């Protein structure tokens, strides 16, 4: 009984009111429910220093920007952590680039014993999309979707909840005209959509092999509780069989 | 051919940006031909929160308040870590933060579980990882305070550095409390003297005994710049504890 919740980069950006709403919803299940939290950037230094290119060209500048981008990520992570703390929840920050190693944007080495111990002692670990050491490229950007995929394979949570700007995975483009919400997502529908973001839809296809997946609107407070309890909300991709 | 520098808690803070710039300049005199790990203690940041929430008592009594204070102490340590790293970055050195509580587990104040591959890759790619004394999960009492001395001890037995350099408020180890008007600095430390001093701080001397099995140890004054380079070059400075045999 453990639930991973991924906060998109756009729902938290700082949007303290929505973080307070997520914390109040999580408080309805703590501590009779283990929770892991992952959030994203809200990004400037990563593009400015070309982290995804790797350790090539001006390597000294890339190492400085690698650290600067990590320090910025820690500052935003602190904003989220403090908000959770004044709401009574023991959120504890875990540095992603301290426990993960990348190859081809994917985690190929991980340390998970501290996360396990944090959950066992009724803590709420909070990771973030981060800069990360890459075996193939020296340095790379580890996205939140990759952390969630690796955690899903290893810790096998009961479900993974994506908080997005829209109500879920839509038929056409969400901000279009005649777009319908896919309340029940199956794998063939996912492959239907990937031919015509697709990155997290691919990660969702991987995660579904291990856990139930929800795509919900993180701006509506009650959606998080509806997804945690299993009620109808947004888009739901059941565990594969 | 790797050096572990420990930055005493009352050296870097009680924040002294000037001496941190001094340590950065000294280190930049040897980077990148030499690889460094830095461990800094809680200055005026981590202690006022740890003793306020009594982290060393473990997960006992008001466990909910201790969990909050556990987190608040880690966040303050991360703020101090950011000041030290930003200072190192502006000096052109690629310092990178490693969260101690993300990779270590404690029991009886000692690390009994650790992850060191990310540290290894950081050193391999010419980064300077910066760890800190931190709150930590303890297998016996739930939560505890992981001292930078114990971090360096675990890193010494594991990575076997060429030397370990403690930056302190004093010139090194003395015959007694340096506050006494008659107190002399020990230039060459040995196990007999360490046991002599311990029978009457002490934690740093016990860890130094364990560390000396794998690395040569230096105790120097961290507020005098040229002292660090002297210890890195193996010159005569402060107190030296040679590798055991
Ligand atoms: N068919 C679709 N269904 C839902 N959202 C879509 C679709 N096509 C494009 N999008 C948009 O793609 C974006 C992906 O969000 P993204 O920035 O990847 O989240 P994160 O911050 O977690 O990386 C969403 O904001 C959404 O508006
Ligand atoms: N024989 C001795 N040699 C050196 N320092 C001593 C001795 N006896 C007592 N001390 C004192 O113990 C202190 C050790 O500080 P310490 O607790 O190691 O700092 P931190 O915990 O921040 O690393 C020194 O400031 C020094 O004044
Ligand atoms: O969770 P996301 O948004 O997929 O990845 C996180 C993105 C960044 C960019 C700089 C540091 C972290
Ligand atoms: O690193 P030091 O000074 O040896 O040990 C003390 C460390 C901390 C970190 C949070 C509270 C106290």
């Amino acid at each position: 009984h453990m639930i991973i919740i991924k906060l998109g980069g756009s729902v938290i950006s700082f949007h303290r009111h929505i973080v307070e709403q997520i914390a109040e919803e999580i408080a309805q299940f703590y501590p009779d429910e283990s929770f892991i939290l992952v959030h994203g950037g809200g990004h400037p230094n990563a593009r400015e220093y070309k982290i995804t290119e790797g350790l090539v060209g001006d390597v000294d500048r890339k190492r400085i920007g690698f650290s600067k981008t990590h320090q910025a990520m820690l500052k935003l992570n602190d904003l989220i952590i403090q908000t959770f703390l004044e709401k009574g929840l023991p959120a504890y920050s875990v540095s992603s680039s301290s426990i993960f190693l990348l190859e081809n944007k994917e985690v190929v080495y991980g340390e998970l014993e501290i996360l396990r111990k944090l959950l066992e002692l009724k803590f709420i670990p909070v990771l973030f999309g981060d800069t990360a050491i890459a075996l193939d490229k020296g340095i790379d950007i580890l996205s939140g979707d990759q952390i969630v995929s690796y955690l899903a394979k290893m810790l096998k949570p009961s479900k993974v909840i994506f908080l997005m700007d829209v109500d879920g995975i839509y038929d056409r483009n969400p901000k279009e005209r005649d777009a319908k919400l896919i309340e029940e997502l199956n794998v063939e529908e996912i492959r239907h959509l990937l031919e015509s973001i697709g990155n997290k839809l691919r990660e969702a296809l991987k995660i579904a092999k291990h856990s139930e997946v929800y795509f919900i609107n993180g701006k509506v407070k009650e959606n998080l509780g509806k997804a945690i309890r299993g009620e109808k909300v947004g888009t739901r991709l059941r565990k594969l069989e």
